[PDB]
């Protein structure tokens, strides 16, 4: 009797608490295909080459779609594609925005456009000589553009400010202050979903629409009270559009934090209890720094979240049998991956890096992260087959192009925690394409097993089909 | 024959009076997941570990998203976190709310506000010096707030109030007072759902949403009928969002209480035939006093009711069989649930007390409560299987985690009552991950069995896929 | 055992990065149809014959309904029907509209207007003798025709400018000018959907209808945000009205390209992986030069691709199974189809040429391209067959109309990328239809095996019920 | 093996161009029933009885409710029922609507209106003497009548008119012209769907409500852009209503013509691939003059298609597996139907005719049109059997009524082209209600086989339940 072993994801136990955890692979995606007898396969993330070199670590990555051209902010420099344009301060994570003659981008509580033509402009009220309001314009949080003007989210105070419309240097001379006030605070984060500005506060998500007004003094920005979610956001960075609205990670004052997707009026969870442990190890810090962004590339398309000690990719695209999570990583010891902020121009997607002054361009046909070895993980469910006594495992791997016979440790666990010897098999061979991977003899199998079948290598890795021989 | 056996929810009979009663779990909650031939898995509720010092029990908590926080009225004091902020006079169930300057509580018919500045002030009637409108303020019974007004029900005469918008110390100016009016009276409690104030009266539940009237005296709220449930509740805090509605336990006013989750002006019936009867058992006093909370923690969404004698869990993630009522109970003779006032911060569930003037932080790799042994139950619905013969009864739990080799009593009932002769294995080994708790030889089924599989540990318990070979 | 093997759709492995794409039929289209055992067939696109002389190669077509006959745009001729009636500069293509009064292509920045009395003029602005406003008319890049007025699209700058009523060769005196908007930038190209003029933008697509407002000065079309999809086009001619809404090819913008259907707000994604990566394989250039059309015949509903390597037919009526894709080539050597423009005019659907100045006209008893002989293939998806030693291989094909004993060579592949010895079976002989396409010994199978199953005609080629004898 | 061959649709191969086409019945009507191990049987179209003697082959007929009889316009007279009651001039198809007080007739560009007194008017522009307004009344296309006007369409420019309430021999005084104008041109046809004004063009179909406006000059009717159709239809007589919506043949317009039933702002396929094909088959010409009529009769809704070379009938009532055509004839060499112009008056159905100068009534019990022996038609599916020995091939016939034991040619081919020997078998007889239509031995299906079953008879023909014994 030959069995079929999935290997989309496993299950193993968390020995802190002795609780059944799933173990999701490590630097593959699922691609639900119908090949042969598989019905999907599995394929290694795409590897990263180095393409440009830049100022510092990445802290900003948008498409302009005026100069249809990608703008980064790496370092303290702003670059449009490989020219560096100007200059920005601060030090971390930054907002940027675009429009019909300038990128904005918000930095240390400050709203600074740089146009096209060469200035660096700054948000500020109007001067008192004209007789326009004059508002409290304090820090700046999170910033968006819709309608030909900038929205940008007051620090900490429930507020919001829309520049005007022939001015984006400063906000609008009658009514350009808006509020939530369906809470008692939460600004977190803001956005523009289809054409309403979206404001993510914590346990509450209002959206506001153009009410065409003509008097002056008169509120240009109503709230939309049948499409308020009742949840919030961890942190200003905690969101993203990801198919056709935002999927966000809930702030912690609505119960433990997870990942959601805005339906119509209300959230439907993403997160499995695997991921939600996960989220739930971090403090309120080091959650609140988390980045989401979105990614899309041959059907796939993927939500990464990156936390300080993670990056957890969920494929909507493979989600048939419940969601689709997968870890990324870079090296062998589960240090956090490298890449962040991808973005697609041309035809080619656009890596920054997190530790090194460096752009990479995301190739296809190496799995090596600037030219360094990788490593991908394949864990197996465990099942119960007492005495089961258990014979060739077989798996098919699409080999072919590599630079050297890269192997393949193959282990076995029997208490889903500890796993025992490692046999190292040849999963791929340089010009060859047709391997057979496959271990002829295996144990007896007392009351578990499961297994680990683990890659290091600089090549492309494509698995599919494990199976065994149970008798 | 190898048959499975559930444990989420046994059989029994109720010596009372001679009827079919649900067993309920004690302590462990149920949790869908393909484990291995089991397809659901059973665990111990994380057990709680003393972390502050209050100044008596628990009289209520509520997450200041103003001010990012948690606070916790315990005994006569208000805290902030760990640190008092304000003294509250009274010793019963009291109403929390917050707005962007204060904290108020509902407390002996008092809304007293705490402001973050250290100022104590009581809701009160406009100086008559004022040319304002004067009400008739009566006793404060429940408390609400929605956009920066605290709404507030007063004592049993089908009224409530408003604040005013630029003093939250006074009611309205012009006009502040509203009826439900569509019942003869019933004011029982309040809340706010979406962007409309829900007022629960006996029998009856209102909405009412903010008109937008600008001109002096005008009403500011108006009643939905079109979303009115025709169902009231119980008690002042028999009511709580769940998910995104609010579910409660009906009053008497409508027939036998049970518990109910609106819809669009519908309530859907959650409690089941036992849940029923135990809720029946007291009387509308000892219903009056119950409280109802809401916990979400590692994709569990439960639903607590505390009561005199019974402190009653559903999961709304576990009820695809029917509806997932767990027990929840403190000590080895049914003695009353010591937590109470979950609420879930930075990275940690914190809860209060029933008995003692402490608080917990609900540790997850611990089942015991302040370093006290708890005792878990798990039943098997009854059936028939006369002159059978049952073997190799297994049950497999995640062993690892303990202190001590602690056991499991393992008993059957051969009329649904009275269980047999009790007989101990060790289902746990301390850093032992495959145990096979199993018991060789089962005796004889004359007509009927059931099994009973009580545990007593300080460490979590994880159960699933209980089995016999029946022959 | 008799296994049958479906051609609909192969299966394969890339050389270039060792992943599993899909092969689609060359030169056939599956019909969907209960035959024999088969429930659907495979037919041979219908071959062009010559029928006009044209002065160049194409640049665009359309059917003019007022005059009921074809225009086509040839070189530096513009012909109604055969007849040339008038001239057209530039080299590339030219965008196409008609009305009551004239026949408007937009070409070279202006919108040319050929009228049915025989004179020719152009869109300009109002003399400014007369008090009519002025605006600034740049150059072009699409127009439409819709309600009688010619909708005219400004080169990068987001607006687009609307005709007069009454005078065609003038925009409207008093509001003429529109905008997007809700967008960054982009107005790419536009449409008219039912009665709304559409403009697809990068990343975005608005939908415009008229007000109805009398008035002098106002507004005669409104936007509506409803109908909105938060996606762009790649190109100006990325588009087609497909069924009843537009097929396009979305922008790199909003990430990697593919082909998209709108629906009701939203954008259907259509391209499978493998038809995405041929996409993502060009550049932003020639991609963004890149043509859409539609054909229509024998219940067909052909999107029609052409792309500077790769012309794509995407099947609407066989699409039960999910996307059916075709590839069609001209030669034996892969390249680049040269029917273009297609449209069904009297009872024949007349086409153009991409390389001469030729016009045909799809005969569809022959199969040849200008009397030139073209190559079909039908891959047939991989598939584990250990040790199969398989016999029989059958395919039914209906014959009889061939000029010559026509050939096919049948040659398998054991790996997905390398194919070995080519065997020649007559799969037609001229009037005889009763011919059993048949191969009697397929050697023994190792691992895998894939059929080609190449044919090289003149005349038609229809196959079906692919089987073998596996024992 | 007994299996049962079906008989509603049989399959054959096209040689000129070898495709795979469906083989309709002709004069067969399938009746959904459950007979005998059947379900369904096919019943031979009713044959035609000689009535009336009138002036010429019919032109036009329409059930009058206001006289509650039919008007016929056959040759140069026309008929209110079977009595001459006017005058027509002209040789082709006429338009027929009817009033309260008129019967008008769309014929030669003009609408000729034939009142109930005796008085034969013509619509026309009030005279200049008169203050009400002169329009440019072109030609007359096709007429309809709704709400006491008379509407008709201008020939060939886009524009429709309502003639006066009070004066039906002139249009309205102030408002009678309406444009279509969301459209290049084409005013084709004209109708009314309920109360909505439907006209039909070259790729558009629109709808024109009552505007309910009372002063005058203001427009009657508006256009209703939320229910219009993107489709044409060929001619002006390519449309009638056929259950609840119009059933049409699109215009070559918008690609290949077919036949459609609009829906609710999409029009529904009807046609086949192989009745695509018959349609394609003519010319823009020779499918202007296809003329669709509708009938209904036993639970049969028949829509009825009249071209130069084919009459085709859909049957809506028996389109449970797909959509039922047949093929009606007169005579044994595939003549067109001479029957025309079907319309049921007290209990019988009463048609015209296409060449004699003669009216029938559709009598059931017999099968001959005008006592001429008629020829019936009933392929069977091509079907693989290989090596397969056919014997006992039964039908279950219904007889009884006939004046001669007619006989039936069987026949088999073995290439869907051409058939074999024909074999004569008594398959009815007078007075005799159990025959067994039954042929014993047939021959050895080398590879495949295909039956013609052909009846010539002047009596109904009953046929169901086709099996044969395959061994």
């Amino acid at each position: 009797p030959i069995q079929q072993l999935p290997m989309m994801k496993g299950m193993g136990k968390d020995f802190k608490n002795a609780d059944y955890i799933d173990y999701l692979p490590v630097n593959m995606l699922a691609t639900p295909k119908e090949i042969l007898n598989s019905s999907g396969y599995l394929r290694s993330f795409p590897g990263i080459t180095k393409r440009y070199d830049m100022n510092g670590v990445s802290r900003g990555v948008e498409y302009n779609t005026a100069q249809n051209a990608v703008y980064r902010v790496c370092g303290g420099k702003l670059y449009k594609g490989e020219s560096e344009v100007g200059d920005v301060a601060g030090s971390g994570r930054v907002s940027m925005a675009h429009g019909r003659t300038s990128q904005a981008v918000g930095v240390n509580g400050q709203l600074v456009e740089y146009r096209y033509d060469g200035t660096v402009k700054t948000v500020s009220n109007w001067p008192a000589d004209s007789g326009f309001t004059q508002y409290e314009l304090g820090s700046v949080r999170d910033i968006t553009r819709l309608r030909g003007r900038y929205a940008w989210s007051k620090d900490g105070t429930d507020s919001w400010f829309i520049t005007d419309l022939e001015d984006e240097s400063h906000p609008d001379r009658y009514s350009a202050q808006y509020r939530a006030e369906s809470q008692p605070d939460g600004i977190i984060g803001i956005g523009t979903w289809r054409d309403f500005i979206v404001c993510f506060g914590s346990s509450t998500i209002e959206y506001f629409s153009l009410t065409g007004a003509t008097t002056a003094g008169a509120a240009l920005y109503v709230a939309q009270p049948s499409l308020m979610v009742q949840k919030g956001i961890a942190g200003t960075y905690c969101k993203t559009p990801f198919a056709d609205s935002y999927a966000f990670i809930s702030h912690p004052a609505t119960g433990a934090p997870s990942v959601y997707i805005i339906g119509s009026g209300q959230a439907s969870p993403i997160a499995t209890a695997s991921i939600e442990k996960i989220i739930r190890s971090y403090t309120a810090e080091e959650m609140a720094t988390g980045v989401m962004e979105t990614l899309r590339f041959d059907s796939h398309e993927l939500l990464i979240i990156h936390l300080p000690r993670h990056v957890l990719v969920y494929d909507a695209s493979s989600s048939q049998n419940g969601p689709q999570w997968c870890v990324l990583k870079t090296g062998l010891y589960d240090d956090v991956y490298r890449g962040v902020d991808f973005m697609y121009e041309g035809n080619q997607i656009t890596c920054g890096d997190k530790s090194e002054a460096v752009v990479g361009q995301l190739q296809f046909d190496i799995s090596s992260q600037y030219d360094k070895q990788q490593e991908h993980l394949l864990f197996t469910p465990l099942f119960k087959a007492d005495n089961a006594r258990c014979f060739d495992l077989e798996v098919e791997s699409s080999t072919g192009v590599a630079q050297y016979a890269d192997r393949l440790f193959l282990s076995a666990t029997t208490d889903g925690i500890n796993y025992g010897r490692e046999q190292m098999i040849e999963q791929n061979e340089p010009f060859v394409y047709d391997k057979r991977v496959l271990w002829k003899r295996v144990g007896r199998i007392r009351r578990l097993i499961g297994f680990k079948l683990r890659v290091i290598t600089k090549s492309p890795v494509t698995l599919s089909g494990c199976q065994i021989r149970l008798e």
